[PDB]
């Protein structure tokens, strides 16, 4: 059963200028994902100082890196807070608009593409370099959905009968054909030395088999 929604058209014309706007550094989506990652974290250890049981779905905080070249898949998992289906239809979304609206004029008075976190909308960097856009994710008392987006103002959600997570969220960044440097271990090393080293939760880089 899967549901197909309209991004708002401010959304919808970010994607755009993220799909089709001259930038070559796009590396530094990888910095947005880990730090979205950490984000929630951060999150789901605060809630559970006041709320122990928070963590009965996992104690464990981190994150994981997997490329695989068979499927042209770069992977970012956490063991976060995770997402709520209210979350990936409407929540993100009503607060992503004014940090679209701000990031769009800063652009404008001659910010780059690089400074795209500070608007809370670091999340569409992705699409600098990957085609499609997989979220598998589970919140506490809320079922398992897979969100999906391959832009062109659309996405879709439903629930997840894949493997169960137990709490967090996977991001499957589906890379673009010239691309696929980000599946190289050389690469993903590189990038998360120069922007993620001080993240504080572990960053495990699978290797391809
Ligand atoms: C400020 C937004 C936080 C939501 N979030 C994102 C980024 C994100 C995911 C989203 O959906 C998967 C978004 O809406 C499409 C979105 O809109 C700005 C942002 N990653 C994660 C993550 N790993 N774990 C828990 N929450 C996350």
């Amino acid at each position: 059963e899967v549901e197909t929604f309209a991004f708002q058209a401010e959304i919808a014309q970010l994607m755009s200028l993220i799909i089709n706007t001259f930038y070559s550094n796009k590396e530094i989506f990888l910095r947005e994902l880990i730090s979205n990652a950490s984000d929630a974290l951060d999150k789901i250890r605060y809630e559970s100082l006041t709320d122990p049981s928070k963590l009965d779905s996992g104690k464990e905080l981190h994150i994981n890196l997997i490329p695989n070249k068979q499927d042209r898949t770069l992977t970012i998992v956490d063991t976060g807070i995770g997402m709520t289906k209210a979350d990936l239809i409407n929540n993100l979304g009503t607060i992503a608009k004014s940090g679209t609206k701000a990031f769009m004029e800063a652009l404008q008075a001659g910010a780059d593409i690089s400074m795209i976190g500070q608007f809370g909308v670091g999340f569409y960097s992705a699409y600098l370099v990957a085609e499609k856009v997989t979220v598998i994710t589970k919140h506490n008392d809320d079922e398992q959905y897979a969100w999906e987006s391959s832009a062109g103002g659309s996405f879709t959600v439903r629930t997840d009968t894949g493997e169960p997570m137990g709490r967090g969220t996977k991001v499957i960044l589906h890379l673009k054909e010239d691309q696929t440097e980000y599946l190289e271990e050389r690469r993903i090393k590189e990038i998360v030395k120069k922007h993620s080293q001080f993240i504080g939760y572990p960053i495990t880089l699978f290797v391809e088999k």
